[PDB]
């Protein structure tokens, strides 16, 4: 169970099969992939050392994104699916770009972290929501952080053209909910891959962003004051048989170093702990 909420007892498939396998990727940070430019300062023609939230260059990410379409299988919502949110966490999401009657969607999972999930503590979401305005399909993301009361199998849904046997459940809110931070932002329905830092650092939760390259550039930060635990890709259920894939790896504090082209561009990046040769590029400036 994720959040504490029964909101649903409609298709769910509580006997256990063996768990999924999770598919792995190995994480390459070579062309600056994982890293985020500094928010504070732009860099030109030159290279820099810097303390920031890292994954482990030659480590694995996990492909965490769940598809569905009626039957919500018990087993989604438990480790190794609810995974653990330390320092934080980088996400490579593929905008799954399927096509219907002449129109080409944007789908792929929403995530959410938090620490029980119940409504007497907050929890980030981050969905991807596209809407029909003048006959072109626009995206957004809709970030928020809230006393959510999450249910205990919560799920997303597709656009409705692509047909739901499911509602979209993953929090049962009436009334107000208290929220430290909302808003919306725009993303490219036509990108392949969105990227993602999300992290904390002294009770802020932060949060990196592109659909543009490979270096993420900031989004947000909020003060929660309290240290999140968890992390949750929620699965997908749709009737297009569609392919989603939501990479995770985690972050930790770590040193790279990272080369800034003529255009301010992050071209390359070296984690100096990962390897060797790694630790001596970083030792000689
Ligand atoms: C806050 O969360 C709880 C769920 O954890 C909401 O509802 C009650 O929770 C208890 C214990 O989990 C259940 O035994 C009750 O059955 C729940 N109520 C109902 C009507 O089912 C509680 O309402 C939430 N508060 C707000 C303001 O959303
Ligand atoms: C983020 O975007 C969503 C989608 O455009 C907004 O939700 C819509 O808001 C209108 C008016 O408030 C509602 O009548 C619609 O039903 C909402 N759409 C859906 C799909 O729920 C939302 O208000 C935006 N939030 C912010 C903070 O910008
Ligand atoms: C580095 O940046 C400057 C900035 O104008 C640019 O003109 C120059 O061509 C670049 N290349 C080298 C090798 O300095």
């Amino acid at each position: 169970v994720i959040g504490d909420l029964k909101c649903t007892t409609v298709s769910i498939n509580d006997v256990d099969t063996g768990v999924p396998s999770i598919s792995t990727d190995v994480v390459d940070v070579t062309n600056g992939l994982g890293t985020y430019y500094v928010l504070d300062r732009v860099y030109l023609n030159t290279t820099l050392l810097l303390n920031g939230y890292y994954p482990t260059s030659g480590s694995t990410y996990r492909n965490m994104a769940l598809k569905g379409t009626l039957l919500l299988s018990t087993l989604w919502f438990k480790p190794p699916f609810l995974s653990d949110f330390t320092a934080g966490i980088f996400a490579k999401v593929k905008n799954t770009k399927v096509v219907k009657s002449g129109v080409t969607y944007s789908e792929f999972p929403a995530i959410t972290i938090g620490s029980t999930f119940v409504n007497t503590s907050y929890s980030v979401v981050v969905q991807p929501h596209t809407t029909n305005l003048d006959n072109k399909l626009q995206g957004l993301l809709e970030i928020s952080v809230c006393q959510y009361t999450m249910c205990e199998y919560p799920n997303t849904i597709c656009h409705p053209n692509l047909g739901n046997q499911r509602v979209e459940l993953w929090h049962w809110d009436t009334g107000v909910v208290s929220c430290l931070y909302k808003r919306n932002f725009t993303y490219d329905v036509n990108a392949d891959y969105l990227y993602f830092h999300f992290y904390q650092e002294g009770g802020t939760f932060y949060a990196y962003f592109t659909d543009t390259g490979v270096v993420t550039k900031f989004l947000f930060n909020v003060y929660l004051g309290t240290v999140l635990s968890h992390y949750y890709v929620m699965p997908l259920t749709c009737n297009s048989a569609m392919t989603l894939e939501y990479w995770v790896t985690p972050l930790t504090s770590k040193q790279y170093l990272l080369a800034f082209n003529q255009d301010g561009v992050i071209f390359n990046a070296v984690d100096c702990k990962s390897d060797f040769m790694s630790e001596i590029k970083c030792k000689t400036h």
